[PDB]
């Protein structure tokens, strides 16, 4: 095979038509701005591409054998390699000066008209809240995070009449502020009554099954009640073999939205540096990271009984 | 304007042929092998669009009205950041293991782009633009011709070449008279072997025809006279027209030392998959010169003009 | 010299004490975050240098020697080098989970009761709007953004007697728009005709205010400007004319300044974002003049000519 | 607490001692030398750390229960991201001219980084003296990883018996690509993958001569031992097997440390030469492995009714 012909370098590198040679004298660093472009569009397809495939195995059934792990935690790493590298990309467009910008600006019609159709994609593959069939498509289908949200509700040890993560919790949580209560009442003691009354408001508000409705409703939540249980059990026994993997997916979940949100950060900059001058698909993610929780009043797991902690499925 | 009609999006998005699923059965990673090689070539491009923009500013003799010193220095800046971004790039194929690679490489070259690149920086129907990056005045001749007319060469007015040489050869004698006055010890007997291999170094400086013989055996790039441009702009980098040309010669090092270091990257991931070349070496060589700052010619305002007035 | 007594590593090497170590049990990760605020704190005393440096020079006068230009230009350059650093230097705490961190979370007492004093003298010495004597001594000398205000309000061309860059840019700027309006009145009454005449009633409106001091004055007081309306002049010179000798440096110098304000308002995003990550979940921008008037569509048709038989300040450089 | 008495700032903020200040005249960019060399020295002490506890983890046989591979595998990954720091780190000494340098080197007189050499002799590169006697006398990081791999699950030759399988698999694979090959018409094709054949042949065959290994060994040429060269392979080709996913990635983060440590070393040495005018791989053998060309159909296939391994894991 020939190297352009398999690359397709004569579609590639042919599709740079500069609007200010065209439309009357040719502006050099519009060039910049048209490969830059072309560029994050390559990339973006290149995101689609392996969210597409991530979605795929967790619709088709295929998650559920876990052998499939590594490749969708491999898969979402690689993601935000790729986005990391498009946050680097914006140092290419800081080369170019403002004063520059404004000889081309002319021949670029209103900017409130230009809009990316694959950036709209991934934002709507994620789960962020002929052309318009395939956006009807991707705002229609199933999310990366519905489906997250129902492998989630089927996490090992929430079954009440199994293991019931939730109730020990919850009667652990119960049983261990009684220990602390106590402690304190046994300037310092009026201060520390106040620093309880307020940590054992906010643990026993993850046990209020309505609160997280509205919440829901409000917007402020996106998984289910279930979901949210799942995440937390992947979290306490993320050292347990079978929570390991699951562990490493639900970090880089929350990479990929750390490094979306820094780069819609950087485009913003670059759009009002130009033209002169919320999106957390997973925030229960990053809620369940910040509950401040003992690791002595997490359930103690017994591995005579609770084989699944340590045992594989297909 | 359409941005996908602007862009051209119907020919860059629709050029991912997967040789995998075309010959057979679909291997995932090699849609990501796709993209990157056209990531690079998209860059490659866009380096040669800038390179061959400053080659004809000073082709073309632009280059003479310093008011093109900003846009020669700026564009080859943004060719470093670029090359900058190229190096982080591999971090891209590094996400594809050699055992997913094994997959696909059944179904499967040399860029072209990259050797026009070497070609027109001075690196020593495709095939009629290559003859013509082999022919056309490189980046390094075209800055070789702009140094040999480096202001304050001239024996006649500043004679900064026989100034430099009689303050060094003076200043060198007072270092060996200094060095042979210390008491016999362990530091003054290594004191004249560490002076007998400076003086040697620094005098070699002002030897044309060892210059002329190594340019013949590969090991300077330069002529002797736009060495001596070039060593000008760098001891009087301070006075205003050898501060931007400063720049030119610092942003022609970093494309060296970042073009290296993308071919380093480059032969590991060829190493991984698959199981000297600087052209301004004497920019590099001349940054490497041992000279005390009291020995550089001192220069005069009341005289030297030259040093605070541009040219058109 | 021995390499640890030059770097002082007797001192720089044993100042990691682990407050989970000494209060209780020890927190493997509490080490990382010891060393990565020690590497910011060391980076940020380095900013401090480079800064107090760049300021010196303009409050000595040494910027008036015009051979200091690629100092200072060269210095600002370096410090947005650590600040892109002290960026990609976040990616070492994102290495440690949320949950690990609430490991050592109780030996750090009130996270609402720490705060970097270095970080602090770098705003106030940048002008951003015993330690208490250090804090005192920044907030009330010179900042960064003073000295360039002061030395942008001497830059040549500006003299109404002599160049009056502000005069010929608002005479050209009024005699531009006459022509468009001219121009854009002659097209047949059309819907295109309709609405460039919003499209130019507006541009009109814009361009026209860069002459009104008084609005600029105003909006001095409501924050919204740092700049004095002479050193905006002084800065949109150094702009227009950023291609002539004397103004290629100075012009770099302006790109420097805003990249230095991006850089630390991309790293306050970085911080606010690592710090809500780990307790649970414009303005700042000294420069914001050099962003504005970047941001001025005036084509570049009625920028005054330069003669360079009389204008010789252009190409000549001064001491 | 107080914000500079928790990070000992009288002591970090108070030791930047200029010695073109002290025998002298001051020289601005020596500030920037001594920070940058302070702020390499802090990320030594770090990479230690982290290396010295997953050493730790080895030696003390934490690594036989399973629940700590998570905490193996992120402080392998977060070394890496440490070193990929302080590859950028140089892009701040590229900021000082050669000729600034030129100005405080009269002052430097040959100075040797302890700590970068505990972390090479700790991973496994071929008062303060106490400290180095101890670091190669101690295991390495190679030969606690070479100790784990010995135990591989699957190696066995009355179970699994991996090596047994696999070179039957290899050989009765190679023979039905010899007769495939000498089938094919007398061309020029024909001639030259009758070259690429016994060129692979050689090759694949070659990982079966446990003799040729040892001697290698010898030579320098390979690390680890037979047995643990099988447990990589092991882990490798049966990578998406459960047990496997985890050891895999700890298998991938020991080959990026070596990448990392080689460009770390790469950019070192061009910037020393820019101031003053497979060897070192410790993990060779896990870079050797992953160009080994087997087809995925020559992989002996696992019965998940008898071989429970895969997917039950011990403590
Ligand atoms: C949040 C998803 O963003 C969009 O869909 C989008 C968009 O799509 C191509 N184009 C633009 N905006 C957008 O919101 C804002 C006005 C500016 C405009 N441009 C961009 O930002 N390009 C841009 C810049 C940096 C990085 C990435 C992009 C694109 C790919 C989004 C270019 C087309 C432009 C610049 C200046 C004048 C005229 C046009
Ligand atoms: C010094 C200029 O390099 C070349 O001209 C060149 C080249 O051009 C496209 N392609 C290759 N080599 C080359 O020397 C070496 C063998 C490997 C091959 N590949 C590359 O390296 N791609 C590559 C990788 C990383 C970064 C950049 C490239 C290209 C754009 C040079 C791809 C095509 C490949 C990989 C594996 C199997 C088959 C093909
Ligand atoms: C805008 C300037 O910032 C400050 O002056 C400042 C500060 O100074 C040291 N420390 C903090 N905050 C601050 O606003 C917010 C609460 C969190 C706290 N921490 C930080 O952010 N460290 C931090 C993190 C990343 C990068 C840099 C820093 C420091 C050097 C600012 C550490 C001390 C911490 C974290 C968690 C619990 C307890 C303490
Ligand atoms: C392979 C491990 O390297 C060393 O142990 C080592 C070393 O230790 C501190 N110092 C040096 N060399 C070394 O081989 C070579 C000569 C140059 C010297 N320097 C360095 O490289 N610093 C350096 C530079 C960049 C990155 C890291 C370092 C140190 C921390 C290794 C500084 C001390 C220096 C520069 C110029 C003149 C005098 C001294
Ligand atoms: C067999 C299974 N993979 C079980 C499962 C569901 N959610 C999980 C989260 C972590 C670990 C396992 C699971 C499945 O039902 O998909
Ligand atoms: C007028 C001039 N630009 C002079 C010139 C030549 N080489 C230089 C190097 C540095 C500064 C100036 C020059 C020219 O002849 O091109
Ligand atoms: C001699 C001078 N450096 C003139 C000056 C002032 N501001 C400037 C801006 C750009 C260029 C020059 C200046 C001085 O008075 O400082
Ligand atoms: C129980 C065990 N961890 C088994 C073991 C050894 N090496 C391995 C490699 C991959 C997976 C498991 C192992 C041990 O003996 O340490």
């Amino acid at each position: 095979l020939i190297y352009g012909n398999y690359l397709h370098l004569e579609k590639v590198l042919n599709a740079q038509e500069l609007q200010s040679e065209t439309k009357g004298n040719k502006i050099h660093d519009e060039h910049l701005f048209i490969i830059t472009h072309q560029a994050y569009e390559l990339w973006f397809k290149q995101i689609l591409w392996e969210l597409d495939s991530v979605r795929e195995i967790f619709q088709n059934g295929h998650v559920r054998d876990e052998r499939n792990m590594l490749k969708v935690v491999s898969r979402m790493h690689r993601v935000s390699v790729i986005l990391k590298l498009l946050v680097q990309q914006f140092s290419i467009l800081e080369t170019m000066t403002a004063l520059d910008f404004n000889d081309f600006r002319e021949y670029l019609s209103p900017a409130s008209g230009f809009q990316s159709l694959q950036f709209r994609l991934l934002e709507n593959k994620i789960g962020v809240l002929e052309e318009n069939e395939l956006l009807l498509k991707s705002e229609q289908e199933k999310t990366l995070l519905e489906l997250v949200e129902a492998w989630l509700e089927r996490t090992p040890g929430l079954e009440p009449h199994g293991f019931n993560f939730w109730g020990k919790l919850e009667k652990n949580i119960t049983r261990g502020l009684e220990e602390e209560f106590i402690r304190i009442q046994a300037e310092e003691k009026e201060e520390q009554v106040a620093e309880f009354q307020k940590q054992k408001e906010v643990l026993l508000s993850l046990f209020d099954e309505k609160r997280h409705e509205h919440l829901l409703s409000k917007g402020e939540r996106r998984l289910s009640y279930r979901a949210l249980q799942g995440a937390l059990m992947i979290y306490f026994y993320r050292e347990e073999p079978r929570f390991q993997v699951p562990f490493q997916l639900l970090t880089s979940l929350m990479d990929i939205d750390s490094l979306m949100t820094k780069w819609r950060y950087n485009h913003v900059c670059m759009v009002h540096r130009m033209l002169g001058s919320r999106y957390k698909v997973f925030v229960d993610l990053f809620n369940l990271s910040t509950y401040l929780i003992p690791r002595h009043w997490i359930p103690k797991m017994n591995p005579t009984i609770h084989k699944f902690l340590y045992t594989a499925e297909y």
